[PDB]
């Protein structure tokens, strides 16, 4: 597809981070067999969404200085942003069907409970909050807040939970977690 | 409580896996939530004579034991059974919570395979991959007895047919740094 933008380590924050509606960037490589699996799929996306949303690819071979600065460890890896904010993420393969479903469902859009987690150490990651708060129940977005600079954690991040009663049982037992050398805050984000 | 166990890097072989149930603590002085569960497992210690043993290793003391079950932070608890992890509860919990999680896993879903793992894989890596499909339960990262790197393989364990095909799926193949997985129900 013509209306695909090739990105690369320079061009994304032009064309990502500033964009103006939704924006849903593909990182991939050639060494990778779900990545094309879902190639002839995201053509037809960037089809008949477009009005609505822009698909950009970047390559990790050729651009690897990306994927870090979003905690990605493994491709292919969709990540939506809007208005320069991850807003939504999905790994793997996946099936055109599948692809329109995630994409309607945060095209749409604010669903679920945000906890705020503060004074973590700069190198916590998805995983660790992912490994924290999974036991409880299940949580549909992770967020880690990374310093524009640096790309370490900025000492806070989200987790968003499905159900309430979930969501007050892993406060109520996350609150005061030491992890590493760090005394956490656990709570409902306001 | 006499009833403990005081665990050491160096007894936790002997006291721990080569001994047949057990409750593993890992805490440390500057930790409030430590606190707050110390009487707790006193409590269930004198409780559950007989059928389950109780131990803590201070983290501080002994700081070998910890990074060779992933354990990133305290307070957690680990359940051995004959000298495997069964289960894991991390952060604060009342008696009642811990009664509940001691009762089910004395005493489960659909258990999944993941090979060829790098020698970095963590069960934080696991729980990324596979959360995101739906109720994880459990997770296992298999580690070398001696270099306690990951040997190549894990397991996870999630409640929901649907959502454990949908993570098989979309994860077989799936490229983690420079491995690529493979992703099955166990068999
Ligand atoms: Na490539
Ligand atoms: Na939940
Ligand atoms: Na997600
Ligand atoms: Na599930």
């Amino acid at each position: 597809s013509d209306k695909i933008i090739h990105l690369t380590d320079d061009s994304f924050d032009t064309d990502v981070l500033k964009a103006d509606g939704a924006i849903l960037v593909d990182f991939w490589a050639e060494w990778c067999g779900p990545c094309k699996m879902i190639a002839p799929i995201l053509d037809e996306i960037a089809d008949e969404y477009q009005g609505k949303l822009t698909v950009a690819k970047l390559n990790i071979d050729q651009n690897p200085g990306t994927a870090p600065k979003y905690g990605i460890r493994g491709i292919p890896t969709l990540l939506l942003f809007k208005n320069g904010e991850v807003a939504a993420t999905k790994v793997g393969a996946l099936s055109k069907g599948q692809l329109k479903e995630f994409l309607d469902a945060n095209l749409a859009g604010a669903m679920g409970w945000c906890i705020f987690i503060y004074n973590l150490g700069q190198d916590a990651d998805e995983g660790i909050l992912w490994q924290m708060f999974g036991p409880f129940g299940a949580v549909t977005n992770v967020k880690v807040i990374r310093d524009f600079n640096t790309n370490k954690c900025k000492g806070f991040g989200f987790v968003t939970m499905t159900n309430y009663e979930e969501a007050a049982m892993a406060i109520a037992s996350l609150n005061g977690y030491r992890l590493g050398d760090k005394i956490l805050q656990v709570s409902f984000k306001t």
